[PDB]
């Protein structure tokens, strides 16, 4: 893309987990309606919060190590991390308006 971190199951615990700051990343497949849904929206996310956290894409059939281990079942979950600890979970689709409420509630 442009802001957005295209994660893999390799490069997930340097792009993540050893990120200096908070990261927001997507699991999310191709067949997923919601995923496509939110995916344009993802995008204004990273513009809109530049230098408050960076945007990670994992999507979960071409990278299918690391979602069993945060125990995601619902696609798309947003999980955020800070410093590569979780700080915050949802599940399934919601609107920009949605999202921006849950990243600024927790990224305090």
């Amino acid at each position: 893309s442009d802001k957005i971190i295209h994660l893999t199951d390799d490069s997930f615990d340097t792009d993540v987990l050893k990120a200096d700051g908070a990261i927001l990343v997507d699991f999310w497949a191709e067949w997923c309606g919601p995923c496509k849904m939110i995916a344009p929206i993802l995008d204004e996310i990273a513009d809109e919060y530049q230098g408050k956290l960076t945007v990670a894409k994992l999507n979960i059939d071409q990278n299918p190590g690391t979602a069993p281990k945060y125990g995601i079942r619902g696609i798309p979950t947003l999980l955020l991390f800070k410093n590569g600890e979780v700080a915050a979970t949802k599940v399934g689709a919601l609107s920009k308006g949605q999202l921006k409420e849950f990243l600024d509630a927790n990224l305090a």
